[PDB]
RNA sequence: AAUUGAAGAGUUUGAUCAUGGCUCAGAUUGAACGCUGGCGGCAGGCCUAACACAUGCAAGUCGAACGGUAACAGGAAGAAG
């Protein structure tokens, strides 16, 4: 594994073994056919890359964000999250494509995320151990509107308004407040 | 007018009386447990570890004390939305 090649950049980024615990110095390899990937991964792996590109233009997709967000193409990306090589090109492909907050539906309407007013829906009461409380902490959604700490809401359900003061914000497997 | 209220029974012996302990009926509870459980009023609720505590809150207020301008607000010598 020397790294990959980037189809629609038209550049190289170099795989350098073991730096999976911070991020690698990203070193690039401007052209597919510049004679340096030739002298960085051999020119034996350097056409290999080559041919098999040739191939996959034949047999593969063009990456069309319609269709990726119809969930009829998938963006490829090749890897590898121990090295910490691969992860944030996907991320920079997860920022550019990936759709904002959208609209859920309900038994009254379509709820477009853009609106105001509050309205959240739960979906889990997570493994809840919790370091000093039953806690539970249900995790919600937030499908339309702003939180702000000291509003009152209403729970659907029960019919009981109810008002908000502690409401969790979890950095990472832990309670933030909030 | 304002403290004027006191019950005994069971069991030692072949039987008896006396002694004498044990036990029972009452009232009481910050109670617990078992079975059960429909309301409401009022009150009560760590008696054990003065054992250790995540999180929020439980003490601040005066510009008619003072230098003052960091915010929202009125208006300004001048330009104007």
């Amino acid at each position: 594994f020397k790294g990959v090649y980037h189809l629609y950049k038209d550049e190289t980024y170099l795989y350098q073994s073991g730096k999976g615990h911070t991020i690698q110095e990203v070193r690039i390899v401007k052209g597919l056919n510049n004679p340096d990937l030739d002298a960085a991964v051999g020119e034996d792996l350097a056409q290999q890359l080559r041919d098999e590109l040739e191939l996959v233009k034949g047999a593969s997709n063009e990456f069309d964000k319609e269709l990726f967000l119809a969930g009829e193409i998938t963006p490829v990306f090749f890897g590898t999250a121990l090295g910490n090589f691969g992860v944030d090109h996907m991320l920079d492909g997860l920022v550019e494509w990936a759709p904002a907050p959208m609209p859920r539906q309900t038994d009254t309407r379509t709820v477009e995320a853009s609106e105001d007013k509050f309205t959240g829906f739960v979906f889990k009461i997570q493994a809840n151990m919790d370091p000093k409380h039953r806690d539970r902490v249900a995790f919600m959604r937030v499908v339309s509107g702003k939180y702000e700490k000291g509003m009152k809401l209403r729970q659907v359900r029960t019919a009981k308004d109810v008002v908000i003061s502690d409401a969790l914000t979890f950095m990472a497997g832990d309670r933030s407040h909030v």
